[PDB]
């Protein structure tokens, strides 16, 4: 699955990260699983 800051679109298993979240950027079209905790 998606390790980190790779891809969001959680189809079936491409965003494994219970310590992160689906973050988006300016584009807002290519979101990825980014850890917005900085604690894990």
């Amino acid at each position: 699955c998606v390790a980190t800051r790779n891809s969001c679109k959680p189809a079936a298993a491409a965003c494994c990260d219970p310590c992160a979240s689906c973050y988006c950027r300016f584009f807002r079209s290519a979101c990825y699983c980014r850890v917005l905790s900085l604690n894990c």
